[PDB]
């Protein structure tokens, strides 16, 4: 009855892998619904391609394998343009994360410039690597919802192709953006610890306080600088897909500060390009950091422990969870000994 009262008073969060379903079918606003001033609003062949990436993405349910996606030669050419572009600037732009994961996505995932990558090989590619999995999403989901799926290191991602009238500008996070943007970071263990901090503050969050690691999200995960070697590079997933806010980022004309939870969740997000400052976080070690220490400042009763067996939420209620984590972490201290003696037995120190 005292765990009963506890949950009443907290926004609802899944605490299972499979009522996760709840929160990627809670679009807001679909793909079809294309905006006014959208390159492809009186584009009716347009229009029938992101009408069927819905139905396919609103057919997904949690278990059935992502089906495969036939792109026409025009949605294939302006994936082309992207792919090319952005390959130019990588190599000097792009961090050693992403140029380390880039070319396996290349052999395993098919990433070329005349095919568009399959959704289901990239998340049996993220899962293997990183444990992070990917869903098709029909369109925007509320912040909540979206950060709901970090928590379980899963992100929706969308499927369709930007109006190929320009392929180098796009008002919405179209599958270019997801594949090239945020994919190559999510293969990497520490980034997606990362990605997955900002899911788990959420969860029975106030909404306040989601719209706080919302925007911690946007100036880290999509607009994000990460300070390697002195040298500055890029790794928010709006950067690595937008060139020309790419090298802008990297350049002397803008202003560039630290990235301070408290502080830059105050700072407001401009979709309408550019940022008027960018965060540099030192490693994704230290901004894991930075969010295991920030969502102690979350008002909410109690403190999740994420079950990677079961996929499923551990609400730390009572004492009894607590110390069943702690005699585990003394389990798992054993086998480090274990290794530790096994060094001396053989290395001889
Ligand atoms: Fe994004």
């Amino acid at each position: 009855l005292y765990f009963q009262s506890m949950l009443e008073d907290v926004p609802w969060f899944p605490r299972k892998i499979s009522e996760l379903d709840k929160c990627s079918h809670r679009v807001l606003m679909y793909g079809s619904e294309l905006d006014a001033d959208h390159p492809g609003f009186k584009d009716n062949v347009y229009r029938q391609r992101r009408k069927y990436f819905v139905d396919v993405a609103m057919g997904y349910k949690y278990g059935q394998p992502i089906p495969r996606v036939e792109y026409t030669e025009e949605e294939t050419k302006t994936w082309g343009v992207v792919f090319r572009e952005l390959s130019k600037l990588y190599p000097t732009h792009a961090c050693r994360e992403y140029l380390k994961n880039f070319p396996l996505l290349t052999k395993y995932c098919g990433y070329r410039e005349d095919n568009v990558p399959q959704l289901e090989d990239v998340s049996m590619f993220l899962k293997e690597r990183s444990g992070f999995t990917v869903r098709p999403v029909a369109g925007y989901l509320s912040p909540r919802d979206f950060l709901a799926g970090l928590a379980y290191r899963v992100f929706h991602c969308t499927q369709y192709i930007r109006h190929g009238s320009d392929p180098l500008y796009t008002p919405e996070p179209d599958t270019c953006h997801e594949l090239l943007g945020h994919v190559p970071l999510l293969a990497d263990p520490k980034f997606a610890q990362f990605s997955q901090e900002i899911g788990l503050a959420s969860l029975g969050a106030s909404d306040e306080d989601v719209q706080k690691l919302a925007t911690c999200y946007f100036f880290t995960i999509e607009f994000g600088l990460c300070k390697q070697e002195g040298q500055l590079r890029a790794y928010g997933a709006g950067l690595l897909s937008s060139i020309g806010e790419l090298k802008h980022a990297l350049s002397d004309k803008a202003c560039v500060k630290a990235f301070d939870p408290k502080t830059t969740c105050l700072q407001e997000c401009l979709i309408t390009t550019f940022q008027e400052a960018y965060f540099v976080s030192e490693s994704f070690e230290e901004a894991k950091e930075k969010m295991r220490d920030f969502a102690k400042s979350i008002t909410r009763p109690f403190s999740v422990y994420f079950n990677p067996y079961t996929q499923s939420i551990e609400i730390l209620k009572d004492t009894r969870s607590i110390e069943n984590v702690v005699q585990d972490l003394r389990s798992d201290l054993n086998t480090v000994c274990d290794a530790l003696n096994k060094m001396n037995q053989y290395l001889g120190i």
